[PDB]
């Protein structure tokens, strides 16, 4: 129950499969290990069609 952080799914955040529970994405700014990461990464949104980087 006590952990830094966790939130109960709440404003963004991302579910996860792996061990079925909610968290948030402050925790997979540079250490990819779960599976909620794989729905905040990605980037969820797109712009109109395409950009030249």
């Amino acid at each position: 129950e006590q952990a830094p952080g966790t939130a109960p799914c709440s404003r963004g955040s991302s579910w996860s499969a792996d061990l079925d529970k909610c968290m948030d994405c402050a925790s997979c700014r540079a250490r990819p290990h779960s599976d909620f990461c794989l729905g905040c990464a990605a980037a969820p949104p797109a712009p109109f069609r395409l950009l030249w980087p």
